[PDB]
């Protein structure tokens, strides 16, 4: 397993344009289109983004080029942000996988707002940073999604994401 995979689990794949979670228009895996109301807005940004007449439907290699750009782009995110980096670096492999996955899903201030969380992270205090970040909106909103991250934080495995 790998941050691909894992984000492949958790965010699914669809070629058309679709709402998530949030009733945000979203495609392929996870891809935020805009926070716009508008289904034509989202069809812009949509073409904007793979350089074509989409018509709001893409290929799976198309899906796949947004994945990898947005998992680039998380990564690299992480390494700018001043609050972020220091406990990217502090973290194992695995743990790493979960950070970017909670980077993904709520971009970089959004985790940057679970201060309390991280500096646990950072001393390693796996039980008690699964405590503190099960006391919050993402958890209460997503809790199949935040357990299985969370679980993964907690244990540096990937046992979560085993036989899914
Ligand atoms: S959220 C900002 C932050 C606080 C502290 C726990 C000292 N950190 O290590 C970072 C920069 C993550």
């Amino acid at each position: 397993m790998n941050i691909f995979e894992m984000l492949r689990i958790d965010e699914g794949l669809r070629l058309k344009i679709y709402k998530d979670t949030e009733g945000y228009y979203t495609i392929g895996i996870g891809h935020l289109l805009t926070k716009s109301p508008s289904l034509n807005a989202a069809k812009s940004e949509l073409d904007k983004a793979i350089g074509r007449n989409t018509n709001g439907v893409i290929t799976k290699d198309e899906a796949e080029k947004l994945f990898n750009q947005d998992v680039d782009a998380a990564v690299r995110g992480i390494l700018r942000n001043a609050k972020l980096k220091p406990v990217y670096d502090s973290l194992d492999a695995v743990r790493r996988a979960a950070l970017i996955n909670m980077v993904f899903q709520m971009g970089e201030t959004g985790v940057a707002g679970f201060c309390n969380s991280l500096r646990m992270l950072q001393q390693k205090r796996w039980d008690e940073a699964a405590v503190n970040l099960a006391k919050s909106r993402w958890y209460n909103q997503t809790p199949n999604r935040a357990k299985r991250v969370i679980t993964t934080f907690r244990t540096g495995t990937w046992d979560a994401y085993k036989n899914l």
